[PDB]
């Protein structure tokens, strides 16, 4: 046997022979280190009992187990496998329990299956009965993409377990952890994963979120798949160096999907397509938040908007974390801290900025007729509470107010609970968006203020390596009750369902809007609903480089609007530490300013009124304002087709591998490189440029380097950004809120490839109405140079813009002389445009032009 095939056959203990020999595995303790002892024998597990039978789906087989005696519970003898051929794309099979129903995640998106299997099929599936195996191998090439029969199917109440080999090493994905680097290298390595309130650092544990999807690309053609667990039982997911993965979930079904794509973009696509796209963003959204932990009054809150404001930065959003509250009470404001708290929402929106609120889920059981609290007596009344496992009694634990009840967000009456509180709450506070933190569900005591019973549930057979070794470790019992079921299934899908709670009370609160929901506990699909960001990092170099695989992988999963804490949440930050992740952070999906209590201050005017630091910040805000139709668009094709926004390398540049393990840079889309400096000290960083035509954001010249690493040159103020050629990028000049940036003129940077052409595209709606995609109300055009012409193309012309909006610059890089401009509208000429030349920079900016958004023109030249 190859050692680094062995599958281990003692997860739950250091190995010994004893209990080898008792599991009836094999002993071998002679190999390299985290080699397994103990591993699975070839013939362990189940073997199929009969024929397989063809249905309209696919296939069923029955699945017998070759006896063996309990180890970590019931054992479960005959298991059904039901394969579903759901698309020319998508395999769907689960190994369910043949004489038995079992918990199988009630996802608000996913559906069943009906009718036929799918013609044209990518990928072929191929059973093996003695022992059994599930191989799925791509079509075109016989590539064997999953192959089951490395180690056994263990299939007890309370220990589920599948592995599958990979063709390669280019592993991405798995979540919610701070993993470091964005490839999984594939040396031996356990994630845990169980939504806990911990902190993301080089620990390595489970952290807020569940998300068991990963992507492989197979090979440098760009051919790749991915596997999904549909599973919210706790769980670990162990990698080896086979190259092989190993799902070991301690409840529910094993319910798997496989998807093949031609490029890791498509497998990214047939996922989302799967799961859910996420919501397309306000445009506002999009623009920079401030926040922190601790303003501690509404005059502190005031004063550091006010001197951000007085900077001038491009700022569209204050968040108000718990101090807003009442004693730290939902749906209450501090009347004496935070008093004219109503008249300050009226300042920022006249100001044109938002307010977003935090919110918890854990409500205060503390009412009397004395002091009445009115989201508890009303949430009591209606009885949505989570209850313990009497099924009868409210559960209390303990959260920021004291003893606390949780709702329960599985209910759909409690939605219109949670939504009533927030149109009351709306009345006082007109807040334009909602943080909901804290919803793990995350409990100051262990369980409940009475802790947890002994029994299966909270102290299961197995428990995965998960922070501090016991489910119930912060949260609520395991055998707490909600409408979907026990805790022990369910945990993994509190914040998940909290954010459809909440998506739903945002039909009322702000009808037709998007709004904004930011979340920290995810399940797969929570990108439909929410926003996320990474949590409670902390201010060291480390914490930055650690945020941009975290970024990446959140858009794998579908959730794009994504970022860490910018500056860091915990400690002081340094100022060169804050400058840097600035500088990167105008760049994240997501681009907050938070920080923890206590700390000294980190927003951006904090460090000085004429300071590097802020100048440096306004400066590349001002660049990520400017490209905001370029981002926005890139959501667009994220909510309508699946596309990631913040984006690998590896995903347009993967026939070079030179780009499989780039972490530390990223694209927006197809065609904006953005390279921090992310080491203490430096004045470089090594970047590697990939094989494309590239040219400098901010001067527009052509860089010599092309699929090469690179030393590259960037002083304190300075962030790498390069724009990719055979790209068009449209860009509106920027102020400092995107309520009037978004009146501004418009732009095109065309940065020619090779052949001297380009493509790009805009999508344009009224950037808050909900379901302006869905109900066509929205403008798309493409453009498309080729190589003495412009041509404006429309597509979908459904809103026109009443402020007027028009491109009147076009920057063209990479270019001879343009001479003789013509613009024709409909192929009428024309005005005769201005036309500003850069020979050594071979720039072209085109100016006193007046295209009309939503028009179609050609744009003419001679060389
Ligand atoms: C938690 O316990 C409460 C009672 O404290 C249950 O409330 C029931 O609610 C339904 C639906 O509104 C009513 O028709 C019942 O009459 C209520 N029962 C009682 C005994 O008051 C609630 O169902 C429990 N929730 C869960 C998840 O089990
Ligand atoms: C940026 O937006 C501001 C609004 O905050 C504008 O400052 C306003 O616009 C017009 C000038 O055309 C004035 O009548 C307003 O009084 C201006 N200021 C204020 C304080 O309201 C500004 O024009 C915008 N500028 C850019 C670059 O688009
Ligand atoms: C792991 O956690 C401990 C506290 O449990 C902390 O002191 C330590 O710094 C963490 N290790 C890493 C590598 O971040
Ligand atoms: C409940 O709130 C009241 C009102 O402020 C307070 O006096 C009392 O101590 C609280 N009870 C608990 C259980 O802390
Ligand atoms: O346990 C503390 C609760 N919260 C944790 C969040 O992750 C953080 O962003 C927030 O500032 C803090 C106070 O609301």
């Amino acid at each position: 046997v190859n050692e680094l095939e062995r599958i281990n056959c003692i997860p739950d203990q250091p190995p010994t022979k004893a209990t080898c020999d008792q599991r009836g595995c094999c002993w071998n303790p002679q190999g390299a280190v985290s080699v397994p002892w103990c591993y699975y024998s070839k013939n362990h597990s189940y073997h199929v009992e009969g024929n397989l039978v063809n249905t309209n789906a696919g296939f069923t087989a029955r699945l017998k187990n070759l006896p063996s005696s309990p180890v970590f519970g019931s054992n479960v003898d005959n298991v059904l496998l039901t394969a579903e051929y759901q698309t020319s794309n998508r395999f769907h099979f689960k190994l369910t329990d043949q004489t038995n129903n079992r918990f199988e995640v009630p996802h608000e998106h996913v559906q069943s299956f009906s009718g036929n299997a799918a013609a044209s099929l990518t990928y072929q599936v191929e059973i093996s009965r003695q022992p059994f195996s599930i191989k799925v191998t791509r079509r075109s090439n016989n590539r064997v993409l999953f192959d089951s029969s490395i180690g056994p199917l263990l299939f007890a109440d309370q220990f589920l377990q599948l592995s599958t080999r990979l063709p390669s090493t280019n592993v991405y994905g798995l979540g919610e952890h701070v993993h470091q680097q964005y490839r999984h290298d594939m040396n031996w390595k356990t994630w845990p994963i169980f939504n806990r309130d911990t902190t993301p650092n080089g620990n390595g544990t489970n952290l807020y979120g569940a998300q068991t999807f990963f992507l492989c690309l197979e090979d440098a053609s760009g051919l790749s798949f991915g596997v999904f667990l549909m599973n919210s039982n706790a769980m670990e997911v162990v990698l080896q160096p086979a190259p092989a993965i190993t799902y070991r979930t301690i409840g529910g079904i094993l319910d798997f999907y496989v998807f093949l794509g031609n490029t890791p973009e498509q497998v990214v696509q047939e996922y989302l397509e799967l799961i859910g796209r996420p919501a397309l963003p306000s445009y506002w959204a999009l623009g920079f938040h401030l926040s922190r932990y601790e303003y501690g009054t509404l005059d502190n809150m005031r004063e550091v908007v006010e001197r951000n404001r007085a900077a001038q930065l491009p700022y569209d959003v204050q968040h108000a974390d718990i101090d807003y509250m009442d004693e730290r009470r939902d749906f209450t404001y501090d009347s004496v801290d935070f008093k004219g708290f109503p008249e300050f929402v009226n300042e920022l929106h006249n100001n044109g900025q938002k307010l977003v609120i935090i919110v918890d889920p854990a409500i205060s059981n503390n009412s009397s007729s004395s002091k009445p609290y009115g989201p508890y007596d009303r949430g009591s009344d209606m009885k949505i509470w989570v209850n313990s496992s009497d099924g009868v009694t409210p559960l209390i634990g303990e959260v920021w107010p004291g003893q606390t009840v949780f709702p329960d967000y599985t209910n759909p009456n409690c939605a219109v609970w949670w939504t009533k509180e927030f149109e009351l709450f709306h009345n006082q506070v007109e807040f334009d968006g909602i943080w909901i933190d804290m919803n793990e569900v995350s409990n100051f005591v262990d369980g409940s203020v009475s802790g947890c019973s002994t029994n299966n549930l909270n102290n299961p057979p197995f428990t995965p390596r998960i922070l501090d070794g016991y489910l119930f470790c912060k949260t609520l019992c395991m055998d707490a009750v909600q409408h979907w079921g026990k805790q022990y299934d369910i945990h993994n899908l509190y914040g998940y369902s909290m954010a459809v709670a909440t998506a739903e009370a945002a039909k009322t609160v702000f009808p037709n809007k998007r709004s904004f929901i930011l979340t920290r506990s995810t399940f797969a699909g929570s990108g439909k609903f929410a926003a996320h960001w990474l949590g409670d990092n902390t201010a060291t170099w480390d914490d930055l480089r650690w945020s941009i695989p975290g970024v990446l992988e959140f858009n794998l999963f579908g959730i794009p609007m994504v970022g860490p804490d910018i500056c860091g949440f915990a400690l002081d930050t340094p100022e060169e530490l804050c400058r840097r992740w600035m500088q990167l952070g105008a760049f994240y999906p997501f681009s907050r300013n938070h920080n923890g209590q206590g700390y000294k201050d980190q927003d951006p005017a904090s460090f000085g009124a004429d300071s590097l630091l802020l100048n440096s910040s306004r400066h590349y805000l001002n660049i990520r304002y400017t490209l905001l139709p370029y981002l926005y668009t890139l959501f667009f094709r994220a909510h309508s087709r699946g596309d990631t926004v913040a984006r690998p390398l590896l995903h347009e540049f993967y026939e070079d591998n030179s780009t499989w393990d780039v972490h530390q840079q990223f694209l927006w889309g197809p065609g904006l490189l953005i390279t921090p400096v992310l080491d203490e000290g430096a004045e470089k960083v090594m970047a590697y440029v990939p094989d494309a035509v590239w040219y400098d954001y901010e001067t527009g010249s052509q860089v010599r380097w092309r699929k090469q690493k690179v030393e590259m040159e960037l002083p304190g103020d300075k962030i790498g950004l390069h724009l990719r050629g055979g790209y068009i990028f449209p860009t509106q000049q920027p102020n400092t809120t995107t309520l009037a940036s978004r009146k501004n003129p418009l732009g095109l940077i065309i940065a020619l490839d090779e052949n001297k052409e380009a493509k790009g595209e805009l999508f344009w709606d009224d950037g808050e109405t909900k379901d302006t995609v869905a109900n066509k109300v929205y403008l798309l055009c493409e453009f498309s140079v080729t190589q003495n012409r412009l041509e404006v193309n429309i597509s979908q012309s459904t809103y026109k813009d009443p402020n007027n909006l028009a491109f009147n610059e076009i920057k063209i890089l990479g270019t001879e002389e343009p001479s003789n401009v013509t613009v024709k509208h409909n192929g009428v000429p024309s005005t005769s445009p201005t036309v500003t030349y850069d020979s050594n920079l071979k720039v072209a900016i085109i100016t006193d032009i007046d295209l009309l958004l939503g028009e179609a023109y050609t744009v003419e030249w001679a060389h």
